[PDB]
């Protein structure tokens, strides 16, 4: 149970790197980025892939400037504390068309007609935090965990949870105001990082479903 | 003999990253851009620190709009050919003031009012290529070799050579157009990226010196 899927079409802003970790474990990180009409609102996220599939990919010898699909899902890491969302991946794959690139003054790319769709089930962590824009606009603050299940060296069965913050606007945000911890829930959005005083990746939803209790 | 030193005062673009190599070294690599007066032209380059020093930096935990300065060497790769030539320092080191921030599209930052300097030495590698803007303007690719000394694992003297790459214009193209392979000489100027078709770090000179021959 809980669903955790993130679909993203865009740009390679800058070329790959693959790294290591400190205990030896392959790293592949690439910028994904485009802006979808949706104004114009560009995105760029971090994608990480793990292990011998980092090495494959590297392989593949994508490019800055290089379109990819990539299919993927939302990690959440935690650190003394401090935290933070990125994409994980498997693999993505080279579009055959050529994208309309738009270049930033750091000389990285982005997309044009780009894809960024995510979709989320799980439960409610907290009460959620209701705030209205000067102008009146309701925007909710939810967050909701993701639990994932693995099998660790020993063959035994343990849970890892990921906790995803969602951003809802106006209706969206009137509408699921009531929800309360343990409250199961479906979020469909975009992918989206969201400045503050630090940065955050949040879900900006596009349609959420409270799930039977 | 043969000099390389680069001076960099800028903001880095975004949270540094400590990693490793497949071999188990440490490679501490930022993004340091600004921008100088002299129209306001940005910059932004990857700055890397290797071995125990990348992780008494990585220590630091300096994090993306701090101010740093840097002082490095152009650092010459090569590989299966293509290459590249990128920043290599021992430490960073944090200003103390508060930069004047401009954020690009990607989320990254760089600092107005920034410094990059570059004083280098060597020989010319290869007769050098001039030609002409359509205006009439000059300008003169011109590369040169810069000899390093090193001691191995066996502690005997190998010499490493850095292929740097400069663009001189108007007078001191006109000035440096008769240069041939092997003559000594001195370039100051500033570090950029020039984009073809492909990305290439080159010193945009300011001043040249030939030097006795």
């Amino acid at each position: 149970r809980g669903m955790n899927h993130v679909y993203l079409i865009g740009a390679l802003a800058r070329d790959p790197e693959l790294r290591y970790t400190g205990n030896g474990m392959a790293v592949f990180e690439a910028t994904v980025a485009g802006e979808d009409r949706v104004r114009n609102l560009p995105w760029y996220h971090r994608v990480s892939i793990l292990g011998k599939p980092a090495e494959w990919q590297a392989e593949r010898n994508l490019k800055g400037g290089d379109a990819v699909v990539v299919e993927g899902t939302l990690e959440y890491r935690q650190w003394e504390k401090r935290s933070a969302v990125n994409v994980k991946a498997l693999r993505m794959e080279q579009l055959g068309t050529q994208p309309e690139l738009i270049q930033d003054a750091g000389g990285g790319v982005r997309m044009s007609g780009a894809m960024n769709e995510v979709l989320v089930l799980g439960n409610v962590t907290r009460d959620p935090e209701i705030r209205y824009t000067p102008a009146g606009d309701a925007v909710l603050s939810l967050s909701i965990a993701v639990n994932e299940n693995y099998q660790d060296r020993q063959g035994q069965r343990q849970e890892k949870v990921h906790y995803i913050d969602a951003t809802l606007w106006r209706d969206l945000a009137e509408n699921m105001k009531e929800l309360r911890k343990g409250d199961p829930v479906m979020i469909m959005g975009r992918l989206v990082n969201e400045g503050w005083t630090r940065n955050s990746t949040r879900v900006e939803a596009t349609r959420v479903e409270a799930l039977a209790r």
